[PDB]
């Protein structure tokens, strides 16, 4: 009996957790005894639609996640073959975007810097395996407990070729542009330093407790104007070229803001690293 083999006839769909253009993540109960005692699991799968291989990309995502082992990376549990489904552990607290607005009273700056460290450890582990994540945002950081977070989605994750510094992207219409570094917006090139820029944005979200009126989209649309349609991304590039950045969050000390700003150097080569950030946060926690 293979414990990573989930039979479709026992995987009971409960509700949607997430939806993109091509696929979804759903809450299921795996219930082989038929009495609702089985474990809740998160299930990634494709919409019937498909195309230019969404299936090949999901199969690659499965092999990426199956072979990652880090306490700050969501746990692979198995697959279901029917078309294929990725089975992951279910974290009932959800993403930082769900959890932080409801728990501001109990999550103080120390706890925020601890989450920051754990996000940097999972990212540094992914970088060491020659992966770029390309979608690091608070909506993809899951809460295991009050004391532990995990990166919880790998839908855009790509291998950087051995002896290369970046991955060039082709399918980009659904890019999360308010988290993206200039090189990503201007040339669809994705470096590890591009994930460092996305981390700085995610840190700003963590420091604003993911409030919707302080989101990176809301704040950048206030700076550049919300009415620009197809011109939005070139206006965003121009704002960043001029050196404008997301402002210091309320109650964020300058010493934390300065680590964030090192994430947002225009040139990738000038940005801090994940291991520098961990050292910086650890000095502040000492
Ligand atoms: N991380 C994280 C956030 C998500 N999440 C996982 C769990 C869990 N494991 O528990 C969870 N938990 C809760 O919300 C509990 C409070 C109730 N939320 C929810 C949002 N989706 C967005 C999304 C959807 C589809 C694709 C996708 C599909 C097919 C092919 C390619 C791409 C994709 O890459 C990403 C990502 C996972």
């Amino acid at each position: 009996v293979d414990p990573t083999h989930f039979e479709k006839r026992f995987l009971k769909r409960i509700r949607d957790l997430g939806e993109g253009h091509f696929g979804k993540v759903e809450l299921c109960r795996y219930d082989p005894e038929g009495d609702n005692t089985g474990e809740q699991v998160a299930v990634k799968s494709l919409k019937p639609e498909s195309g230019g291989n969404h299936i090949a990309d999901l199969k690659k995502e499965i092999e990426i996640l199956r072979n990652l082992y880090h306490e700050n990376i969501v746990k692979y549990k198995g697959i279901c073959t029917e078309g294929i489904k990725l089975i992951m552990e279910f974290l009932p607290s959800g993403s930082l975007k769900e959890y932080l607005p409801k728990n501001k009273n109990k999550i103080n700056l120390k706890q925020q810097l601890k989450y920051a460290v754990q996000i940097c450890k999972g990212m540094d582990y992914l970088g060491s395996r020659q992966y770029v994540h390309r979608d690091l945002a608070a909506r993809n950081v899951l809460v295991e407990s009050e004391h532990q977070v995990k990166i919880g989605d790998f839908g855009l994750t790509k291998a950087i070729e051995t002896d290369k510094e970046y991955y060039t992207v082709k399918d980009d219409r659904d890019s999360p542009v308010f988290w993206y570094a200039p090189e990503c917006l201007m040339q669809s090139k994705f470096y590890i330093a591009s994930d460092v820029w996305s981390f700085g944005v995610t840190l700003h979200e963590l420091l604003t407790y993911c409030d919707s009126d302080s989101s990176p989209m809301a704040l950048f649309l206030k700076m550049i104007g919300p009415t620009h349609g197809q011109m939005t991304v070139t206006r965003l590039v121009n704002t960043l070229k001029e050196g404008k950045r997301l402002p210091c969050p309320p109650n964020c000390p300058d010493e934390v803001y300065q680590l964030m700003r090192k994430c947002w150097e225009f040139q990738p080569s000038n940005r801090t690293s994940f291991q520098n950030l961990i050292e910086g946060f650890e000095a502040l926690l000492k």
